[PDB]
């Protein structure tokens, strides 16, 4: 009937308001709630918190009390600031990479995904990608980041790409739609998962 429905910050403004016009169509009351990938599966794992759908970009099999499902895919950049020594180098590996600070999501206490596990051994953790920009862009280090959150600065120069050789045109990443049991049963659910698939396809192709 209502539903909690949480949005990490990897799933792109389109993509979010999609699903939300599909679950308004489906359901009846829909509140959202926006986090970091780094805390999506996180939260929904709290009992006291009573989220129904939950779609991230992380992984994680078995969790209690949530099935799992792909929704669709999402694209992020290797990005570091355009004088930084790694853009002046053309060549690419995980290695060069690893030799710089990496400026990740996520709290160094605590069971990192191994999707926003850190690859440098000289990493600078941060809460949002706001933050992780601000030092991107400040030469501290290089980071991962969403295609849409980055698109402005790197029509602007303002911001370079190093990942263009291990996956041109970026990183994609699954979109995983976790959603509470008590719903597998139910016709809403499924007729927005129909509903938010094709379109997100549709909108893909775009
Ligand atoms: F949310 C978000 F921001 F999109 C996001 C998505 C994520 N997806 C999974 C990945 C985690 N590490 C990825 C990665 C890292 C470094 C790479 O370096 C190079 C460069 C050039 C040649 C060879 C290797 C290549 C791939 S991909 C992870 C974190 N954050």
């Amino acid at each position: 009937r209502n539903l909690r429905v949480l949005l990490d910050t990897a799933i792109p403004p389109s993509f979010c308001d999609t699903v939300s016009s599909v679950l308004l169509d489906d359901f009846n009351m829909v509140s959202l709630i926006r986090t970091s990938p780094a805390d999506s599966l996180a939260t929904i794992k709290q009992d006291n918190a009573e989220i129904d759908i939950a779609i991230t970009i992380d992984e994680e099999l078995k969790i209690s009390r949530f099935n799992q499902c792909v929704l669709g895919y999402t694209k992020a950049f290797v990005v570091a600031h355009p004088q930084h020594p790694l853009c002046n180098a053309s060549l690419h590996s995980i290695a060069s990479l690893a030799n710089y600070r990496q400026i990740s999501l996520g709290s160094r206490s605590g069971q990192h995904s191994n999707l926003l596990r850190p690859v440098s051994d000289k990493v600078l953790f941060v809460e949002n990608f706001d933050d992780m920009l601000r030092l991107v862009e400040a030469g501290v280090g290089w980071g991962i980041a969403p295609h849409y959150f980055v698109e402005e600065r790197l029509r602007n120069g303002t911001l370079a790409v190093l990942s263009e050789l291990y996956e041109p045109g970026g990183i994609d990443t699954k979109v995983y739609c976790y959603y509470n049991t008590a719903l597998e049963s139910e016709r809403s659910f499924l007729r927005f998962l129909e509903s938010a698939r094709q379109r997100l396809r549709e909108l893909g192709r775009q």
